[PDB]
């Protein structure tokens, strides 16, 4: 499968579209479509990456940087993320969690 990912960067006011692969993190799928996001660790491993979800689910069991509690508010560590449906996230999303 390969999912749409549409990705919003609220403070600027930009939507980019891209399609991901199942078994592909988002961050890599963007940055070979030209998209370059934010990113430190890029290992699950910290906040820059952060993204919120609007709608979708993806599977981001190798993160460990979020608590149970942010993860069911939406929040995201786009390195580490597998779509697993059609997903609409907005993006450097990092500030929100301070
Ligand atoms: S770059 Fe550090 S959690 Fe994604």
């Amino acid at each position: 499968a390969t999912f749409k990912v549409t990705l919003i960067n609220e403070a600027e006011g930009t939507k980019h579209e891209i399609e991901v692969p199942d078994d592909e993190y988002i961050l890599d799928a963007a940055e070979e479509q030209g998209y370059d996001l934010p990113f430190s660790c890029r290992a699950g491993a910290c906040s820059t990456c952060a993204g919120k979800l609007v709608s979708g689910t993806v599977d981001q069991s190798d993160q460990s940087f979020l608590d149970d509690d942010q993860i069911e508010a939406g929040y995201v560590l786009t390195c580490v993320a597998y779509p697993t449906s059609d997903v609409v996230i907005q993006t450097h999303k990092e500030e929100d969690l301070y």
